[PDB]
């Protein structure tokens, strides 16, 4: 019949059906355990909570993420997140529907092999595939040529694609992160005397940056003017109706993506990583990549991100280049939309790995590479 | 001439002169008010008492601490504690001597700015500086490389330092506390029927843990043997000569530092916080940090603390590491000794903020960071 | 008196005195700057570190190489590397001794002119010369005829020489590299989940390939057998005593020299480049070149390199040729030894450019070509 399309990352699950316009389930990739006691098992409160249940009952729980930096670090909790995805949120038996699954570009091979083993053995699925976030993100724009830049909760990566050919050699990946921006915002907020210690408070700091942070177009002038004018300062009201006021932290937090030395990394910013990835491509490609830069995933969504990115790339590139950066408003769903398209496309249908073909071939078969 | 060095925390003041071997004044950071009546102002008993006066006349007073978790929460009483430090205990006019002042690593900026404003305006001081407890604590050992772990009345923090470079990114701070161990010991003592309600009784429970508590090397075996044998049980005699007998509470109280879930926090223990802070450092540094772990402040002083800390770190680290933990007996004065050294060091002498330079620059100047 | 002989490349400096058997100083061509802060200049830790200092204090620094692909890309750091060579490591005043200097075969002319200008103006040297790595490498073997193949950190080049005549027309150069093998090994290691991001980790991956990599004699059979048998898998212990296990990556990395399509280049391998360079020589020479193939520089030093090189050339050449490939164990020092010999040789002594002769002639004189 029809095929499930699943995009699961360090910050969310996005799952649904091929050919829908948007995901049906979006929920945090979180499992929570009772913190203050071992369970009153005879009365039988749930021993664990997943997604929006764990976000509702936040304060009593400790919130774990099964996926660190795009790598599944706890399989016991990742089987809970897939079970909760299929049975509770989609209301689907996975026995009927093939599934489409997603990874970051450069990733331990066992992270794919164990995911495949679990999806055939603990769940039963007619056929499966694993796809790259950047390829799907490009199909979501419909373009055949461009350099995708994709930044999620756990990873930032770049993949150049030219005329529908794809280049393994110029892939770049950073572990600079949405999380790695949250953890910086916790520290920088501490400068005002707001201390956010627990993981449940970390979810408050995440929501604070999602509402309030933006990319300063010119950082040094906005730092200068924020000291002089309180006009930048803006208010947030906590779950218990206390109130918070935030100043230069508001733009200073997204600055870490352009200057990771703030968090303390050796890295190029996302702009210098994009320019260096373009320059590693052959000189004929480079004009056509400068004509397309494409942004996907939530960390891209800060206000003014593309205006700064263009302002900094224009200063690096030769001045005779047209430099163009592309954002739909839909960017956070772009990878899932690309997977929906690819799964629906009849041309794809031979690429599914059949369970029998896995059974004879053994786990290595998943790594076979296809366009 | 010579420079005052002041280390003031949630549990004590340690003050004295640069180049002395130890503080000259040590007294509780306490202000006490008459509890049972308003003063007979015409007869004119003192309306407030500070430090050892308030500890001598304990029962009639209510004892307040101006500093909560390293943050000065009452300035009216903190000006009383500085006035009582300089005029009554040191017998010094602060008009002549520059002063050196100390904070926890991550702290509201206004807590430093208001302290500086008060020290120039309400008291007159030729020059001032603010220093970090971990840096001073490392100078007190003389080492150039190590991970300091410093635990006071109000805060626990870690700062890695390598070859005299210092790393802002890997600082960690807990609000687990000497106080937060006292308040647990009050509860755990209640299990035997000794109820300590008032702040004056809280000072008795503090002195009980200071005399009697120790860190159980292996907790579960000592819990098992304490139930069987009364040999662990030991006697304390109260101010009025009544007597108290205390069993497994004696080690169970310091266990909270290793397992803060006892008090009810989400935290790593001090061992897992130290190991995680080492692991956030680059792999070359990590061997040299494992070779040095340094302990400062009174909460470190429980018997067997370092033997347990080493036993638990050795189980976390790769087994080929030499793991070394360092305690002088002097640890409670270590921060003050480090400040004495730093103030005496001629290299430092340009780092003082002159009152005129503050007057022109305004309060922000205090945050400039220096070695 | 006596003459300094200097061989400086993208991966090392090899320097010493003419007529010695080996270099006196060998140290990385690295300059390191404090990464976590700008220096605390008043306390005055060194603002930069060079060679083995930068390798000792690796974790706190960011490591730059001044030379990319045999071209000096940062002169500010290259003057630091020459200063550290003469004053700190050799303990020599360059005012007294003439120096002998080395380049890759085809290289920007300004790279020679600026080096000469610096060596007369910022350092004072009685006379200078620039020499080709392949010529020196051949003098180190003492042969008069052969095709040298020289592979360093940054460049691979070939020069045919016949009866002590040298042929400009058949020089070939590749930017396939020791570095370009390290950067591939970082990626291929990522397949096992070991991520090496920083330049200090890049030095660990360099040391991993230097200890563990080897040239697979037949690649496809060893790929087949490595999957079946764990016997190839071998262990490496990190700076912090963690352990690493490496399988088919161990030979797959040196395979890139034979098949640069792995890294993604259009190139012949070193074998097909050598065969094509021989074939560009006149048919009488070609037998005498097949009788001598000579290997110099560290990238040549992988185990089994010559056995594979001979096995692949023997399959290309006419079967009636004796095909002979020559490796001392000393190959990494071979260029320096050849320069030591050439500088000591009295016949050479007229070829030095005197400082006065440079002063009158102007910079172009350096390019005059001499045997
Ligand atoms: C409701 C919240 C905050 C507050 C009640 C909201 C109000 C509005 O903030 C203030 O401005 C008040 C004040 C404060 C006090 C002095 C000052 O010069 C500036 C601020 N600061 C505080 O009460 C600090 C003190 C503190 C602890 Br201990 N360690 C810390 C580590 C670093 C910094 C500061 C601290 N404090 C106890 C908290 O944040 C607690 C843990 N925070 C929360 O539970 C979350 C859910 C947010
Ligand atoms: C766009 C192009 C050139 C450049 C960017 C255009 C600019 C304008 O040329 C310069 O003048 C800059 C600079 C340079 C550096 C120092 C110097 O005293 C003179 C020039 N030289 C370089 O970046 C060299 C260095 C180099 C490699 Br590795 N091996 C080589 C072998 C021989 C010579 C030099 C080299 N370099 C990396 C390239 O050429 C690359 C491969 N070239 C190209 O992709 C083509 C399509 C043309
Ligand atoms: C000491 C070292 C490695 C390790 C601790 C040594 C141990 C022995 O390796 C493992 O086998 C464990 C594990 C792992 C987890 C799951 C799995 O199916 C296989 C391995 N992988 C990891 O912890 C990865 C995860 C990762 C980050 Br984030 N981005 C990445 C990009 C690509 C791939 C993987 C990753 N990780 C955090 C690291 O490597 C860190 C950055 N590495 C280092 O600091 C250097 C100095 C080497
Ligand atoms: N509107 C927004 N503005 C700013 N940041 C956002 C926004 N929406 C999500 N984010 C951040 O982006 C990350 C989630 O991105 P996403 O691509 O959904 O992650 P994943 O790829 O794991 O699903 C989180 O760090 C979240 O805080
Ligand atoms: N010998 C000891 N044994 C156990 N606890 C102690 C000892 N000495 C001090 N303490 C406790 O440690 C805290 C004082 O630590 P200290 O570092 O002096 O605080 P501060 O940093 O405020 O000066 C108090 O809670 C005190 O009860
Ligand atoms: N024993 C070895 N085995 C494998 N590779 C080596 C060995 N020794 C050095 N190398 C590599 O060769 C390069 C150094 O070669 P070298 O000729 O000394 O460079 P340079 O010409 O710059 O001095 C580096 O990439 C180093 O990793
Ligand atoms: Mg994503
Ligand atoms: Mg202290
Ligand atoms: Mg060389």
């Amino acid at each position: 019949t029809t095929a499930l399309v699943c995009d699961n990352g360090s910050g969310l699950v996005k799952a649904g059906f091929a050919g829908d316009d948007a995901p049906r389930a979006v929920f945090p990739s979180i499992v929570g355990r009772p913190r203050h006691q071992g369970v009153m098992v005879g009365m039988g409160q749930k021993d664990s909570y997943v997604g929006d249940e764990a976000q509702s009952k936040r304060g009593i729980l400790t919130l774990k993420y099964p996926i660190e930096h795009g790598i599944i670090t706890n399989w016991d909790d990742m089987e809970k997140i897939w079970h909760h995805t299929f049975y509770n949120e989609l209301r689907v038996a996975p026995e009927e529907h093939p599934t489409l699954l997603t990874e970051a570009p450069l990733n331990p091979k066992a992270n794919r092999e164990k995911m495949t083993q679990i999806m055939f053995e603990t769940f039963n699925v007619p056929a499966m595939y694993v796809a790259i976030q950047a390829v799907l993100s490009l199909y979501a724009s419909g373009r055949t040529t461009g350099i995708v830049l994709d930044s999620g909760d756990g990873v930032t990566h770049n993949v150049p694609i030219y005329e529908g050919y794809a280049l393994p050699h110029a892939i770049m990946r950073l572990d600079l992160a949405g999380r790695d921006l949250t953890d910086y915002l916790m520290k920088i907020l501490t400068e005002r005397g707001y201390s956010f210690v627990t993981t449940a408070e970390r979810e408050i700091v995440r929501d604070i940056k999602e509402k309030l942070c933006y990319v300063a177009l010119d950082f040094e002038n906005e730092m200068a003017t924020a000291a002089s004018s309180s006009s930048l300062e803006k208010s947030y009201e906590l779950p218990d109706g206390q109130v918070i006021t935030i100043g230069n932290e508001r733009f200073r937090c997204p600055e870490t993506l352009f200057q990771p030395s703030f968090i303390g990394m050796e890295s190029a910013g996302i702009h210098e990583t994009t320019y260096n990835s373009i320059m590693k491509c052959d000189i004929d490609i480079r004009k056509d990549l400068y004509a397309n830069n494409v942004m996907s995933g939530g960390t891209t969504m800060y206000p003014g991100i593309a205006d700064r990115m263009q302002k900094e790339i224009t200063a690096l590139a030769p001045s005779t280049m047209k430099i163009k950066i592309i954002a739909p408003p839909e960017r956070k769903y772009s990878v899932w939309i690309g997977g929906s398209i690819l799964a629906s496309l009849s041309t794809f249908q031979q690429m599914w790995i059949t369970k029998q073909e896995y059974d004879e071939a053994g786990p290595s078969i998943v790594h076979r590479k296809c366009f």
